[PDB]
């Protein structure tokens, strides 16, 4: 429980590292875990937490503090950027909720290498799906930073939405600057119902659903 140790957020060099750190969200967490680390340098990958009476027993948050992840490309003249969140257990009143949860924002900006890029567009998580806005809200960009929600309604679990509430930043680490060995894990680790939305197998795929523009 709560052993994995995140990895610190370097110092960004190339574009799109700090594109990346320009353009982190702020997370506002209602009812639900705090985010955590779902991975560590030596690859070992968090054990969730088992489904309870409790949304948030045992979650509050990491006595490591937490995470979140990072990787971008460009997709059709846009640069694409997906910051994604490790949940150890998405457990809701009323509902049999699972262990494991992966929540991911897509933001479009029109070109990383600008002094002051534009945000045209961001997508949230919603249970394997996406919320799509073209453009992003203005009420929800703080900054650059688009303002993000986790919360449930009920009668489904737990998902991602805009929101005009100032959230907390998490450190960022993205794709490329994690170590092979935990790339590997994200890449070949069953979360059961959760999936991770960056790794190798799903990371295109995932941009491709999450495209908000009215083309
Ligand atoms: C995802 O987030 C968006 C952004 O907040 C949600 O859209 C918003 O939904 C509310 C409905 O409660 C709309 O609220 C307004 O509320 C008053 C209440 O008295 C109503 O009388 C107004 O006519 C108006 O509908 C709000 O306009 C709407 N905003 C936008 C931009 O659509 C959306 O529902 C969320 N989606 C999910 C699945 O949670
Ligand atoms: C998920 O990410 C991991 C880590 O980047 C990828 O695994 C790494 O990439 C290849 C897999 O084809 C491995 O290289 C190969 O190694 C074998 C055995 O030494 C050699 O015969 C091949 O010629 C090639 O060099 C690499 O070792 C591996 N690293 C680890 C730590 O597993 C993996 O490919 C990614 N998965 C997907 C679906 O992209
Ligand atoms: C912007 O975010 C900061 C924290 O990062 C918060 O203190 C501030 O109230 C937010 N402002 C707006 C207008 O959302």
């Amino acid at each position: 429980h709560d052993a994995i140790v995140p990895f610190s957020e370097p110092k960004p060099v190339t574009i799109s590292e700090k594109a990346g750190v320009k353009f982190k969200p702020l997370l506002d967490v209602n009812t639900g875990c705090a985010p955590y680390a779902a991975v560590n340098a030596e690859g070992e990958t968090s054990g969730g937490l088992q489904t309870s009476g409790d949304p948030e027993s045992g979650c509050r948050g990491s006595k490591y503090g937490s995470q979140v992840y990072g990787r971008s490309t460009w997709y059709n003249d846009v640069w694409a950027i997906m910051y994604a969140w490790y949940f150890p257990k998405d457990s809701p009143m009323l509902l049999m909720g699972h262990r494991h949860d992966w929540e991911n924002v897509v933001v479009f900006i029109n070109d990383p290498d600008e002094v002051e890029p534009t945000i045209l567009g961001c997508s949230t998580s919603w249970h394997s799906g996406y919320i799509k806005y073209a453009p992003c809200p203005t009420d929800s960009i703080n900054g650059s930073s688009v303002m993000i929600k986790y919360e449930h309604s009920f009668p489904l679990n737990h998902a991602l939405n805009i929101t005009k509430d100032a959230g907390a930043y998490q450190d960022l680490i993205m794709w490329h600057q994690m170590p092979d060995l935990a790339r590997r894990a994200l890449n070949d680790t069953d979360f059961g119902k959760a999936i991770t939305p960056m790794n190798d197998l799903n990371f295109m795929e995932k941009i491709e659903a999450a495209w908000p523009f009215k083309t």
